[PDB]
């Protein structure tokens, strides 16, 4: 079905609005560029359900899949978001390879290929462990269907799309060499022939698996079915550089017609980090629209196929047969975004495409040849290509490249997600809302911690604390009590009630009227006194205790406590007889050192409040710190102003450890974290509030300070989240 | 030994501190004053585990009993409810009554308890005592001191060395000056001054004080007698008479009791947790037979048992108990025979509350009996007998006096007055947790939150419908409203979709996606709807779309397009996986029918109890005011204008219950297939109770995906039970009970 009426009713939104799913085969390889030649990493998910990451054919060999996506964008972010994660799950000695044509290739006995014989039987092992980019575009529903109306002449809306779908194919596949001209990444191969230098792209090339001699037909779908079938007198076995993926059997097409088409015909990318660019993927689905567009027989396909094997094996650098096809199609391709009124960016690209006909080398192909060349070997420049992108990722280890915006606790919830295979939708990118399905099993989180195995009325309990102090105490714990006073006649009376305590107004400004009483109760003159200052900054003055100790933070899941947090001042350590400042900025080296929301861990400075104090420590920017020294540069803990997190699982005594799961399970909360005031984490527990007291509790807990801590062991409490919500895996 | 004397450390504010526990006793009779000789209402829970509400004996007597209170001032909230509960839960044949003194006595009943042994024990009682003399019914006061105030009264008192001994001892004395001076107490507030029963004292209407504490009033016997002077002693004073002989410890008869008490002897290693005092007779006068005056009277003259240094011997004790048996046999005109011994003992009262620091309010009420000490006139026995020959006879004041509280049950039936300020909702809940008997307890009155205990299972609610069963991520989904929406398209309920333009030229150009759709096109934020463009046929023309567009960008720099909906919008309450009601609400009018003016008209409409403020009750009545008077104008009529014949006036624009509008329950009005929707969209919420509002063009009409069929307005995570509980025209749909239930399915 070619006509565009979609012009006469100025329909371009829509034939750009569609859906773009995505697979890149890449070859785990160890640094010198050689195959992993080991199994597939334990950590990654299930490799039966695990729809992101799977293998292919070698065990060695990996699969990444981005899920479809209504923009071109998003299948980027996914796409990057899925090799970070495989970067740093990989293990340290394997890395991911760059180009297609493998570099360093063993022999048959040595891949394992871990779950084809027949197969592997008719063409070998070693055809197969070449790897590719594929990319699939299907047109949105809603563009069709208004095309539909228009088409006086289709009575079924399938043959529609049956005809579209396949005029788009049989177009494709005849200029589908120019697209092979611009983006061909497979010039070479290690092991019969050294070939006829270089070529442009041998897979395409006639010595590759992909290269059959049977002629099927793209006509029609039914002419397809029929061709196809009879073949068999199966699915896998046909080579169609676009092929027609809609559906599980070809008879199934006659009933329900394609729904998409699935492009097979590109090569790795090595420039590009994940082996595709932006640019290049949205030039693809300009040109599909273009194979549509264009007005326009078997003969002219298989045509264009031959001239798609010539353009791959020609010398990459040498000029191309067929320019003068190429510079009309790329002209009349401009023509199209004209009416569509399409993005500049789009005119950009197509620009630099034709800039790319006249001068060769501007080619993906062409400049990969220089470089190649340049590294000296097709194993150096992948080997050495390997290295910098598993490298350049390592960067931000905490954070996924594709999400930087969304909260740490939550990015790195998505990673443990696409690592362990379950499937995860962003439902909202700006609140933290996924929705994650594994199987029928359906479960929705917020903010990492909020899970459906929280009650509602638990947060509402530990908001409120009214009630928690009240439900906390009747659990029998030691909850710190508050007492407040209307009036100051009832509260001189009130003084047989209290022990160390602090008297502030509900309102007071410049500290007024606070007096802290440490160990302190032991006269009633001096108690009354401290009423009356009080009393006159406010209408309401309240009673609290003061009690004196570290304070800790457990994370408590289910159970048992998770992990333990630690939070100590902006400090740094004299151990180095460094400049305080040389010793300062040595502290803020570390990529976990940022802005404080950013990043895990924020970024001492030595300014004023920071000076002032190193003055009472008796130092100055430039004093050098006697070893082991440490200086603290703020009374404060929150790590807004440097300070460092420190994990205290391990070290904190076992009876708070329950305490805290003791009272979290009393709110009713799952994954309630606690904060516990203890002087001593060494000293077994007691019921006196001698040796702790309950100070809060929160209704969402952190998780990544836990997950990135300055010092001390990470406990990773993603996945004992995830585990918690999906506990089948 | 004396605590009077460590007043010392100041604890003239510990002491006032304690627990404070009532039993109060009536009988459910007839207008006509007579008893009820009839069962138990269903309505109340059963009665082997309720705690607010029982029957102490005969199922015509019934007891309502409040949990303990660290204030007695909340005690009386409780009594106040729990009375109101009762009041509405009585069949309106039914009424309470107020006196102790049985009205008119059949010769009749039975405890009907699920277990054998209280009706083995009931029935031994009956024959031990006859049924008349457990007839009456009075209230009991049970206090509890404070365990702090206690510990420092003890860490003082170096001659005890046990704790125990201590609360034991203290306690004790106690009870033993009580009883010396309980005469004090009865003359104040005697209550029973009036045949069958007991006729054998000459009655011309020559009444007693009270006839409870004299001999006729039921003692089992004169030989039975226990030692308040030791618990040691006290112990085996009630041990030797079980062993051979009252039934057991709880027959044991007397004015004040000793608690906390599994059997005696445990108070040994245990202490004495309590006393219950048991003098007071109902007083007629009171609402709820008591008053918080007179509640705290007793709490301050139970201090001053405490604050006297003297403990009474086992003389005094006895002396005591005859005196006050005199003193409630006089006659309630007289003077008390040992006023002076009261004038003197309250007295000291005084002095102890001038140094304790005691409230301001506590002098104004001692000072008052005081008053009544001069003239008996004001004693409520005095005050009794003049109100007996009101209208001739201690029964026919006891039904005027039940009718007259009955009544003040009713009004605000809606309400709960104990805690008038809570929501409606929760109010409703505590009704029906209180009627139910699930033992249930306030945590923040403002915030709402409650605690209900049933058995060894407990429930957290706030607002009246947030539980445990609905889950947090629900609510946060249906915070978003946004994600609300994807989770919604997912199941495929119809649900409008916007969508928002930054560029006006890709507007224009998207514009194919809505054409036969009916959309509102409006900017982001906008001020008298400028630039607020409405499609209801659908977006007809490129034209017309462009500027409708334009004008909007003119107005704001986002500008959104939503799908445009029509109908009547329904709210359906889904609780579980079963939609519970269904409500309509509409703007605020009256029916020209009566051919009253609208002025008229309106007022009759007001008129009805429900109407008031908005926020404090269900439905706010409607004014007729200038915004309410154009409305008039437009319908041809004016407030003086008379509508004419069964027409409805509108009087306002918006359906809101804000400014007057009527709710009407539609619960069975409307098609199934919607309500299935209810519950449809709270599945995908995943949330146990929510309450889903739709907009739909024709209730009748069986439900089509489309929009034009159908659609979805909103999704609340709190929904609004009391609109539901009571429609102004509706049939009431109760969900605090189907809250419950979900809530105590083992009930």
């Amino acid at each position: 079905k070619i006509q565009h009426i979609i012009h006469e009713n100025q329909l371009g939104l829509l034939f750009q609005q569609g859906s773009f799913g995505l697979e890149k085969e890449s070859q785990r390889v160890t640094a010198d560029g050689a195959i992993v030649t080991t199994p597939h990493p334990a950590v990654f998910g299930n490799r039966r359900y695990h729809p992101y990451i799977q293998t292919d054919f070698a065990e060695s060999q990996l699969e990444l899949i981005t899920p479809p996506t209504k923009k071109l964008e998003d299948t980027f972010r996914w796409l990057s978001v899925i090799h970070e994660v495989v970067q740093r799950s990989l293990p340290e000695e394997e890395y991911i390879f760059p180009l297609s044509m493998p570099a360093g290739l063993p022999a048959e006995e040595q891949i394992r290929v871990a779950q084809r014989e027949y197969l592997v039987k008719i063409y070998g092992k070693n055809k197969q462990m070449v790897s590719g980019i594929h990319y699939n575009f299907q047109l949105s529903p809603d563009l069709i269907t208004r095309l539909f109306r228009l088409q006086n002449e289709y009575q079924s809306a399938v043959d529609f799309q049956n005809d579209l779908y396949l005029k788009m194919a049989k177009n494709f596949l005849r200029y589908q060499w120019i697209l092979l001209y611009l983006l061909a990444a497979t010039p070479t191969v290690e092991s019969f022939k050294d070939g006829s230098q270089f070529v442009r792209s041998l897979r395409s090339s006639q010595y590759g698996y992909v290269n059959p001699e049977i002629n099927v037909s793209f006509d029609s779908v039914e002419k397809y079915v029929e061709s196809l079938e009879h073949w068999v007198s199966a699915e896998k076995e046909f080579y169609s550089n676009v092929r027609l993926r809609g559906a599980k059997k070809a008879r199934e097409f006659l009933t329900t017609g394609i729904q998409y088409l699935e492009f097979r015909l590109f090569d790795l990318n090595p420039f590009e980090i994940y082996g595709i660019s932006l640019k290049d993927a949205k030039f693809i689905h300009v040109f599909a629209l273009f194979m549509i567009w264009m007005d326009h027989d078997q003969e002219e396909v298989e045509l264009g196929k031959a001239r798609l094997a010539e353009v791959a094996f020609e010398h990459p650098l040498e000029k191309t047969a067929y320019a003068v096809e190429g510079e009309l199609v790329l002209l009349e391709l401009l023509s199209m975004l004209e009416q569509i009124g399409a993005e500049p960016e789009l005119f950009e690209i197509v620009k630099e495409k034709l800039t790319q006909f006249t001068d060769p080398s501007k080619t993906v192909a062409g400049r990969l040849v220089r470089a190649i060349e340049q590294a000296g070997s097709d194993q150096q420049l992948g080997a050495q290509l390997a290295q910098q992108y598993k490298a350049q990722a390592f960067e931000r280890f905490y954070a996924l490249s594709a999400f930087d915006n969304m909260e740490l606790s939550t990015q790195a919830l998505l990673f443990d997600v696409i690592q362990k295979g379950i499937h995860t939708e962003i439902l909202d990118e700006n609140d933290q809302f996924l929705c994650l399905k594994y199987g029928d099993h359906i479960e929705y989180v917020k903010n990492g911690n909020m899970t459906s195995h929280d009650s509602y009325i638990s947060p509402l309990i530990m908001e409120n604390k009214v009630v928690t102090k009240k439900v906390l105490q009747k659990a029998g714990f030691n909850v710190p009590q508050s007492v407040e006073f209307t009036s100051l006649e009832k509260a001189v009376a009130s003084y047989a009630l209290f022990r160390a305590v602090v008297i502030k107004p509900k309102s007071t400004n410049y500290g007024l009227g606070i007096t802290i009483f440490q160990q302190g109760v032991q006269n009633r003159e001096d108690f009354a006194k401290a009423l009356e200052i009080a009393f006159r900054e406010d209408k309401e003055v309240m009673v609290e205790d003061y009690l004196v100790g570290t304070e800790y933070r457990f994370f408590v899941l289910g159970d048992e406590t998770l992990a333990v947090l630690l939070r100590v001042p902006a400090n740094v350590v004299g151990d180095s007889v460094h400049s305080v400042a040389e010793l300062v900025a040595m502290k803020n080296d570390h990529p976990l050192r940022g802005d404080g929301s950013r990043t895990p861990l924020k970024k001492i400075a030595l300014g004023e409040i920071e000076q002032l104090q190193l003055k009472e420590q008796g130092l100055t920017i430039d004093s050098i710190p006697a070893k082991d020294q440490l200086v603290q540069l703020r009374a404060n803990s929150n790590i807004s102003t440097g300070g460092d997190s420190i994990d205290m699982t391990d070290e904190m005594h076992e009876s708070y450890k329950q305490l805290a799961v003791g009272i979290t399970k009393a709110m009713g909360a799952a994954v309630c974290g606690v904060d516990l005031i203890i002087p001593d984490l060494k000293q077994p527990a007691t019921p006196n509030l001698t040796s702790w007291g309950v100070i809060e509790a929160n209704f969402n807990p952190m998780m990544m300070m836990h997950i990135f801590p300055y010092a001390g062991k990470s406990r990773r409490l993603t996945q004992n989240v995830i585990k918690m919500l999906f506990p089948e895996l």
